[PDB]
DNA sequence: TTTTGCCATGTAATCCCCGGA
DNA sequence: ATCCGGGGATTACATGGCAAA
């Protein structure tokens, strides 16, 4: 398990705010500017998008 | 990869049987036709799941 | 207060379901 | 049969915050 630094998690909220679905070649871009896996970003999205429905 | 297999006159006609009453398998199910049948879980989940395409298609 | 102990909560990652291709 | 990309439900585990002598 990793832990995200708090300027990925700033970023990563930033790219959720404005669009929360990645497409094949943002999710290649995030990991690429965050210094992440693409299976890392893949799994906040969905984690996020989970949290966010748990709530209302 | 799983080895594709193929189902005896008397297994597809068993899961069509199945079928006809609920296009779904719910756990329970799944166990009891596969184990009924001799087939893995895999390739009884799988039938219902290419029937359910095939029978959106036709 | 200290500082020691345990457990609730958050969250990354997994598992399994579906339709579509 | 595969593989992908959703979803819901979980599991594993690390930290936080609170209990208590
Ligand atoms: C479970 C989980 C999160 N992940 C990891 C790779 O793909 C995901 O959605």
């Amino acid at each position: 398990r990793t832990a995200f630094s708090s300027e990925q998690l700033a970023r990563l909220k930033r790219e959720f705010n404005e669009n929360r679905y990645l497409t094949e070649r943002r999710r290649q871009q995030l990991s690429s500017e965050l210094g992440l896996n693409e299976a890392q970003v893949k799994g906040w999205f969905k984690n996020m998008r989970a949290k966010i429905k748990k709530s209302t």
